[PDB]
């Protein structure tokens, strides 16, 4: 049900095994590997609710502004743990607007960026790693996700949309034996957190993580991590294909070998086939198969996965009438577009529709995505009007089958034809 205690359940089962592994390259540039077991993960998170259950009371918020890094991860799911509403954000090096919009009561940070953080704040202020993190009811919301405005996310929420994602990655449901999730996402965003600290827990499998700043510094880094023993299966947005295709040498790849990857997700928006394609090309050199990556849409507002193309094949693209298109109406070629083929999933539920009328749109029909599912948010934090005109839609009319409500407009344009979805933006 909740994810402390899918963590709590972890280091019951599977006490030594290894939980989180921190790829650290601030120093040794090869990079030091930090690695918590999944007892010793669990022990730390409870020292930092301890310290915690004595700020504020349950339901208070604690914001968590540290650098990428474990102890990160264990200020979050210590937050969760004492029964506080997290805030994940980056360290503040002008959205100095979400500490007001939060009042947390306290701020879980470390001692490399607290100078950053109190040039930007009374909350309590803790540094993580100064605490003694190895010493031997509640609200439904977990955490705000801010875009600002501060998404709720409830425990509810991030189950229910971990196994949406997981028919995503593997529709047969859960990862097959020595399998690694790896990520260089930033946890302050939707799937960095959800796919990178969340589904691992609530999983029960090793993530390995590192920085978004050690991923720019020097791409090839990705590649290293997600050619190694495990089987792999990672996502990041479709900048990160093109920058890691130019920008990793042969060189860097000498002795690797990318054929144990499992799955890569490519960006919930701005998704290419092209970069995707010119991705798989450049590194089939090295024994990367193209049907591993796999395009994803989503937004926060839907915790973080809405849908991805058929499972154990490459995404297969469909050329649509430009004009046509843009005048609203997907029709064959004679200018052509070229859209990747989403599965209509069976939860959670996607209708287009027109967005002035409210009534949806009959199959080729261009209008706006709406999303229903327990994976949606119920809203905004203390925003009233956002949250109704966002997650309030109600479909007029609705065809059977399709619910009445409530809707997630998500703001972009698509339609449907042969029980396949796509996204034009």
């Amino acid at each position: 049900r909740s994810l402390p205690a899918a963590l709590r359940a972890c280091a019951r089962l599977q006490p030594h095994d290894p939980a989180f592994t921190f790829m650290d390259y601030e120093q040794d540039w090869d990079g030091v590997a930090i690695t918590l077991t999944w007892s010793q993960l669990y022990r730390r998170t409870l020292n930092v609710a301890q310290e915690l259950s004595r700020c504020g009371s349950t339901g208070d918020r604690v914001v968590i502004s540290a650098p990428q890094g474990l102890e990160y991860v264990v200020a979050f799911l210590g937050a969760l743990q004492a029964g506080r509403i997290a805030v994940p954000l980056s360290v503040p090096q002008r959205s100095d607007s979400v500490l007001s919009d939060s009042s947390p009561v306290a701020i879980l940070t470390t001692s490399s960026a607290v100078d950053d953080v109190v040039q930007h704040v009374p909350p309590s202020i803790i540094e993580v790693d100064l605490l003694d993190l190895d010493a031997p009811e509640y609200p439904s919301t977990a955490y705000l996700q801010y875009t600002p405005a501060g998404v709720v996310m409830s425990h509810q929420n991030v189950r229910v949309n971990f196994e949406q994602l997981m028919s995503g990655y593997f529709a047969d449901g859960i990862p097959p034996p020595n399998s690694a999730l790896v990520s260089w996402l930033p946890f302050y965003h939707d799937m960095g957190l959800v796919i990178g600290i969340c589904a691992p827990i609530l999983g029960g499998y090793p993530a390995v993580l590192t920085s978004p700043v050690s991923f720019l510094q020097r791409p090839a880094r990705w590649m290293h991590l997600m050619a190694s023993d495990f089987h792999a299966f990672s996502a990041a947005p479709n900048f990160a294909f093109e920058l890691a295709a130019r920008r990793t040498t042969d060189d860097d790849m000498a002795g690797r070998d990318l054929g144990n990857i499992l799955t890569i997700l490519s960006g919930s928006e701005r998704v290419q086939a092209a970069t995707i394609k010119r991705f798989a090309d450049r590194f089939a050199r090295f024994n990367l198969q193209e049907r591993v990556i796999r395009p994803s849409y989503g937004l926060a507002e839907a915790t973080v996965y809405v849908a991805t193309s058929k499972p154990g094949q490459p995404p297969e693209t469909v050329d649509f009438d430009t004009e046509s298109l843009s005048a609203g109406h997907a029709k064959p070629c004679a200018g052509a577009t070229s859209l990747i083929s989403y599965m209509l999933p069976r939860s959670p539920i996607v209708r287009i529709v027109d967005s002035d009328t409210c009534i949806e749109c009959p199959d080729g029909t261009v209008g706006e995505i709406w999303v229903h599912g327990d994976n949606v948010a119920n809203g905004y934090w203390q925003k009233p009007d956002e949250s109704e005109r966002t997650f309030g839609g109600k479909i007029v009319t609705p065809s059977p089958g399709t619910p009445e409500g409530p809707w997630l407009r998500t703001g972009d344009s698509g339609f449907v034809t042969d029980g396949k979805m796509f996204i034009i933006g």
